[PDB]
């Protein structure tokens, strides 16, 4: 995240980190079983770590569990990126509590100018790696779909959208993939992809969850 802020210990509690001997991306919760997180960041060996602020300490309600499969979506289009979004289902239920607790799904989609919160352990300077031991939180309003392709002419499809500023400064960035951006307490995006990182007139793309629930409500279901 660049140009954010120290989100607080457990002030987001359906953050999680995806590990694999190091963080490379994030997810949301969404139940106490299975998180929701991009299909560009699917891996095998994947341990899901649940109620993270410093991903570097064990400083106490840290849950670590394995993902039992990670389920990408039939029509992931590596090459667009459309349909960046995965579900991971985990061996094990994670214990919910204030500290670990799962989002909610959107009932509808969010309109252009919605405040939404996006957070990540993802790097935070827009010109070099700087990777953040604590998790970063930044507010940003989601874009109307006429700035968002006339920033990214072509590459925007149905089931993404913009969120941030065109002025640059503030903006998700590689590492923070897959995680979340909440919006009056719902999942409205999945962090997927940028032209770099806080550049201006080139804000971020997320996957829009509002077209995935019948597939995700179905996937889980079935699974
Ligand atoms: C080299 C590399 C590898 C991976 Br995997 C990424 O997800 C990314 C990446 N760049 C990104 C840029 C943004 C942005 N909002 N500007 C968001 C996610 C990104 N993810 C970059
Ligand atoms: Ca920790
Ligand atoms: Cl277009």
């Amino acid at each position: 995240i660049v140009g954010g802020y120290t989100c607080g210990a457990n002030t987001v509690p359906y953050q999680v980190s995806l590990n694999s001997g190091y963080h490379f991306c994030g997810g949301s919760l969404i139940n106490s079983q299975w998180v929701v997180s991009a299909a560009h960041c699917y891996k095998s060996g994947i341990q899901v770590r649940l109620g993270e602020d410093n991903i570097n300490v064990v400083e106490g309600n840290e849950q670590f569990i394995s993902a039992s499969k990670s389920i990408v979506h039939p029509s992931y289009n590596s090459n667009t990126l459309n349909n960046d979004i995965m579900l991971i289902k985990l061996k094990s239920a994670a214990s919910l509590n204030s500290r670990v607790a799962s989002i909610s799904l959107p009932t509808s989609c969010a309109s252009a100018g919605t405040q939404c919160l996006i957070s990540g352990w993802g790097n935070t300077k827009s010109s070099g790696t700087s990777y953040p031991d604590v998790l970063k939180c930044l507010k940003a309003p989601i874009l109307s779909d006429s700035s968002c392709k006339s920033a990214y002419p072509g590459q925007i499809t149905s089931n993404m959208f913009c969120a941030g500023y065109l002025e640059g400064g503030k903006d998700s960035c590689q590492g923070d993939s897959g995680g979340p951006v909440v919006c009056s307490g719902k999942l409205q995006g999945i962090v997927s992809w940028g032209s770099g990182c806080a550049q201006k007139n080139k804000p971020g793309v997320y996957t829009k969850v509002c077209n995935y629930v019948s597939w995700i409500k179905q996937t889980i279901a079935s699974n």
